[PDB]
């Protein structure tokens, strides 16, 4: 109820609240590449997104989900480590205040500037509710951003932003095409985990592309001017909203590449 990112409030809080923080699989977690193995029995990854119908974005007091029709299979991730179905629902991202951090997960301990989630629920559990009630409900793609270049295909969404700058805020978010967000490899490193805010929930295939796109300084800088507080309350400047690296406990990173 008042978990956020600050001294008071933040990740090393939660567990009060959220006792599954200090569980078995929980997520993020920190990608050892020499230690993941590559698996061949791994299925080719399939990303289908031609006809996803995004509707709204909104900002939730803890990041900005753009959230899409989820009623048909529109949108969809299927093979890779997974088994059947599972129906692209939201994406958001976790960022920093600096470019030299933002990340969930890190890569030999690097931390990247942002990291992009697209939400994925298993199908055979008929809706989302239910999906994070079990241990394989939800597939998470995520994929670093790195600062350099303009990605093209995020301008839309960070010209959106100045609509919704305050918790609560949402605005009408058609025709956006997730296809523009992704690198061009799909190699990636997958593990068990979880929900990376509370409820924590232990529901969640992660599939993390190697490859990070890249965005500009100028598209980063737009997300730091999000806040996290309501309209006509004191402005706190929506960064860092990324909690750290968790212990890897009983589990092996796979890789899909040699
Ligand atoms: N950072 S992370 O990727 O681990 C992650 C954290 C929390 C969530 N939670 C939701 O998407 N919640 C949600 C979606 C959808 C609905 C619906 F509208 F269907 F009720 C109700 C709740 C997802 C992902
Ligand atoms: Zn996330």
């Amino acid at each position: 109820h008042h978990w956020g990112y600050g001294k008071h409030n933040g990740p090393e809080h939660w567990h009060k609240d959220f006792p599954i923080a200090k569980g078995e699989r929980q997520s993020p977690v920190d990608i050892d590449t020499h230690t993941a193995k590559y698996d061949p029995s791994l299925k080719p990854l399939s990303v289908s997104y031609d006809q996803a119908t995004s509707l709204r974005i909104l900002n939730n007091g803890h990041a900005f989900n753009v959230e899409f029709d989820d009623s048909q299979d529109k949108a969809v991730l299927k093979g890779g480590p997974l088994d059947g179905t599972y129906r692209l629902i939201q994406f958001h991202f976790h960022w920093g205040s600096l470019d030299g951090q933002g990340s969930e997960h890190t890569v030999d301990k690097k931390k990247y500037a942002a990291e992009l989630h697209l939400v994925h629920w298993n199908t055979k559990y008929g809706d989302f509710g239910k999906a994070v009630q079990q241990p394989d409900g939800l597939a998470v793609l995520g994929i670093f951003l790195k600062v350099g270049s303009a990605k093209p295909g995020l301008q839309k969404v960070v010209d959106v932003l100045d609509s919704i700058k305050t918790k609560g805020k949402s605005a009408d978010f058609t025709n956006f095409d997730p296809r523009g967000l992704l690198p061009e490899s799909l190699d990636y490193w997958t593990y068990p985990g979880s929900l990376t805010t509370p409820p924590l929930l232990e529901c969640v295939t992660w599939i993390v592309l190697k490859e990070p796109i890249s965005v500009s300084s100028e598209q980063v800088l737009k997300f730091r001017k999000l806040n996290f507080n309501g309209e006509g309350e004191p402005e706190e400047l929506m960064v860092d909203n990324w909690r750290p690296a968790q212990p890897l406990k009983n589990r092996q990173i796979k890789a899909s590449f040699k």
